[PDB]
């Protein structure tokens, strides 16, 4: 298993636009299109992402390709946040795998917002983090997926995906 296996996992694939769990429009494996309320905006966000006129639909290759390159941004986000980059580089292979789902579904803005979580991933205090970590609204907005990331950051395993 890895990142991409991971995120594929929770976030699906659909190759015509629909919307997410906040109700946001979105295409592909999680690619976020738009906030606002209107199919239009979003087909022409669509357009713009893709270099071509295409009408709500997309092809596996085309979501493929956003997907590599929404992983390829989380990534970079982490490592160039001031409060991010040194939680992910105290961590091991698998939990640092946890951190960019994270940033994958809320973006380096929120994560940053889990002060005290991250500063217990630091510590290495995993049962206490997962504790904090399910006090959000988070947690409870997404349950199921909350749940899986938690327990990678507690065991450090990929057991919660197998
Ligand atoms: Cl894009
Ligand atoms: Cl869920």
């Amino acid at each position: 298993m890895n990142i991409f296996e991971m995120l594929r996992i929770d976030e699906g694939l659909r190759l015509k636009i629909y919307k997410d769990t906040e109700g946001y429009y979105t295409i592909g494996i999680g690619h976020l299109l738009t906030k606002s309320p209107s199919l239009n905006a979003a087909k022409s966000e669509l357009a713009k992402a893709i270099g071509r006129n295409t009408n709500g639909v997309i092809t596996k290759d085309e979501a493929e390709k956003l997907f590599n390159q929404d992983v390829d941004a989380a990534v970079r986000g982490i490592l160039r946040n001031a409060k991010l980059k040194p939680v992910y580089d105290s961590l091991d292979a698998v939990r640092r795998a946890a951190l960019i789902n994270m940033v994958f579904q809320m973006g380096e803005t929120g994560v940053a917002g889990f002060t005290n979580s991250l500063r217990m991933l630091q510590q290495k205090r995993w049962d206490e983090a997962a504790v904090n970590l399910a006090k959000s609204r988070w947690y409870n907005q997404t349950p199921n997926r909350a749940k899986r990331v938690i327990t990678t950051f507690r065991t450090g395993t990929w057991d919660a995906y197998k």
